[PDB]
């Protein structure tokens, strides 16, 4: 059995950026552990919180596994590493960046991983794609609410999912 469910977004904004996405989905599926069970659109997004540098593709996806929450983040920051993320950008530009957003229905505070993550209702790039892949989201916040936040963020889909 793989019993829980997890969300995970994924932005790039160097390089090849749906490269880097495409390959870190790849990765997290070639793990047996995780299997990926629907992703969203690809967004092209307003860089947030530091607007000097380009634009990014967001993603989202959903995936199956019997990891543990602490399990699963190693995991991330793995395909991470192997993506040539360097831990010191926090600001600029990055080859990649995967935050896992709900993982079950738990609520988890440790030092290192909270969830649901902090910020994704203050995120378009994270809620447009999300609400493409979760109905439980998906009415919690208004269909105006969701084409309301594209337009004030810059949140335009850029590669259709199929
Ligand atoms: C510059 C900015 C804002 N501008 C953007 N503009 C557009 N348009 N599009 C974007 O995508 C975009 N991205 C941007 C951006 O900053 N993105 C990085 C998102 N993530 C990546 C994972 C973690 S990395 C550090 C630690 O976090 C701890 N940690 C705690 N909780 C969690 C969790 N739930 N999941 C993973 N790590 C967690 C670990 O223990 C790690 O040590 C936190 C970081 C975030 O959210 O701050």
């Amino acid at each position: 059995g793989m019993n829980n469910i997890a969300y995970i977004a994924l932005g790039s904004n160097i390089g090849e950026r749906y490269t880097y996405l495409t390959e870190a989905i790849q990765f997290l599926n070639k793990n047996p552990y995780i299997k990926v069970e629907d992703v969203s659109s690809v967004y092209e997004t307003e860089p947030v919180g530091y607007t000097d540098q380009s634009c990014f593709l967001n993603l989202v996806i959903k995936i199956s596994t019997n990891l543990s929450p602490q399990e699963l983040l190693k995991v991330t920051q793995k395909v991470e590493n192997d993506l040539g993320r360097k831990r010191e950008i926090r600001w600029g530009p990055r080859t990649i960046d995967l935050d896992i957003l709900l993982y079950n229905q738990e609520n988890i505070e440790a030092e290192n991983l909270i969830v649901p993550h902090p910020r994704m209702f203050e995120r378009a790039f994270v809620i447009v794609p999300l609400l493409e892949i979760n109905q439980d989201i998906k009415q919690n916040i208004s269909r105006s609410q969701v084409e309301e936040m594209k337009r004030r963020e810059g949140v335009t889909v850029w590669k259709q999912k199929n």
